[PDB]
């Protein structure tokens, strides 16, 4: 086949998507699975002052595999605002609604190239980035598979399993990881005996990011 | 009928539901309308040495209707652990699990000495309370309506939307408010706009707690 997709998205921003793409990239490149990043919609950005964006991090490492790789080929809907994108785009650029159709050729081209097409979305599932169309809306138009970030604090729990009622309500493969911060084992003591409990009922269980870079490769390239 | 009974629930541990039940329950008492509070499964707390969970502060709010109320008549099943009630009942209380047919009647009785009996929930829809049951179970169960609390934070979009997704999926009357917090005027900018445009879009809109007193009595009352 052509690369295989995975869309990356979180229980809420802030949760790791960049982190842990960045690194099951990284895991995926040595392992010489070739593997590009793209963030095709950010908001919260100042590109004229700011070089630290999502997509500028995702850059840095893409070089790594092509220089002549820019901003522009792996971003394409850019807002100021720290919003839903929708409502970014109404503000900043309303002549220019967000077109999912234009995405996802833009990113189905990159699986001529490479092996796997890393994909970090924006703000969660639910988040508005057309008026009739959200992130998993978006995801389920890429047919990608989904990696699923979720926060380890408190509330992991309820959070990780709303998306997992959505996700399973549609027809895309799924995977949710739990992004496990360093100096945090409250999460051992509080929400992993459910998380262990939940797993042994489940057909699909939620894992550790951080246990997990090689389940989750194989996760991405499974299958056609 | 008996009294109707209401469910509080939220978008997350510490939304606000305490705050919005105690106003709503004063509100609907200054109308009129004879409301108790419950809290019937609570964690985190400490009741040796600490007068404060949210069952004391029902407590102290129940007994300006009725003197001899007791702590234990509101609240039954309680735990000093931070977690999901499951786990909590698990590791203190492991041969009582939590027996919800038990707690529906409890409730239930309410409802021949008071016109609304508001109940909060605990942790989130999907937190587990037994190996089979969520709060969502729960409150399916006990035949109440929903008042389903949200942040009024940046994710508020996308939580109340993983909410509702999940609330929509069942056989329940219910309505999402936010608890839009003083001094919080991000809201109106960032999230707000969109909230108008789902509610254009939406047969159930999403709310302002603090603009819907009226409206929430309104709800909770009306029917059989
Ligand atoms: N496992 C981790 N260990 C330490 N720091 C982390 C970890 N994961 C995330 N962080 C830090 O938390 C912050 C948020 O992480 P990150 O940018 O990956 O989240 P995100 O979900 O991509 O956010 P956004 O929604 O803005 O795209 C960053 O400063 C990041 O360095
Ligand atoms: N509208 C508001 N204005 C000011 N403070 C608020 C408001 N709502 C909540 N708070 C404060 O935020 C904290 C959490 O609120 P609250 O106890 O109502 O949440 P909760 O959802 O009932 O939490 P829990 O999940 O622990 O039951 C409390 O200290 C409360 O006083
Ligand atoms: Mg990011
Ligand atoms: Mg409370």
């Amino acid at each position: 086949f052509q690369g295989h997709m995975l869309f990356i998205s979180a229980t809420n921003t802030n949760a790791g998507k960049t982190t842990c793409a960045r690194l099951l990239a990284q895991y995926c490149n040595a392992c010489g699975v070739k593997t590009i990043l793209l963030k095709p919609i950010e908001t919260g950005v100042n590109d004229a002052i700011n070089h630290s964006s999502d997509a500028h991090l995702f850059l840095q490492d893409n070089r790594l595999l092509d220089r002549s790789l820019t901003l522009k080929d792996i971003s394409f809907y850019r807002y100021h605002k720290v919003s839903a994108p929708l409502i970014a785009q109404q503000e900043e650029d309303p002549n220019a609604p967000i077109d999912t159709d234009n995405l996802t050729q833009r990113l189905h081209n990159f699986t001529k190239t490479y092996d796997l097409v890393i994909v970090e979305g924006a703000g969660g599932l639910c988040v508005p980035i057309t008026l009739e169309e959200n992130m998993l809306d978006f995801a389920l138009k890429l047919k990608a598979k989904m990696l699923l970030i979720s926060h380890d604090n408190l509330g992991l729990i309820n959070d990780c399993l709303l998306n997992d009622f959505l996700l399973k309500s549609h027809q895309l493969d799924y995977k949710i990881a739990i992004n496990l911060k360093g100096n945090n084992t409250a999460f051992h003591s509080i929400s992993l005996p459910y998380i262990e409990l939940f797993n042994t009922r489940s057909n699909n269980p939620i894992v550790i990011f951080q246990q997990s870079l090689k389940v989750l490769m194989s996760f991405a390239l499974k299958g056609s």
